[PDB]
């Protein structure tokens, strides 16, 4: 089970 890496201080993700 993973997630996702989608930051809401940059409005974009990192690797997941």
């Amino acid at each position: 089970v993973p997630i996702i890496y989608c930051n809401r201080r940059t409005x974009k993700c990192k690797r997941f």
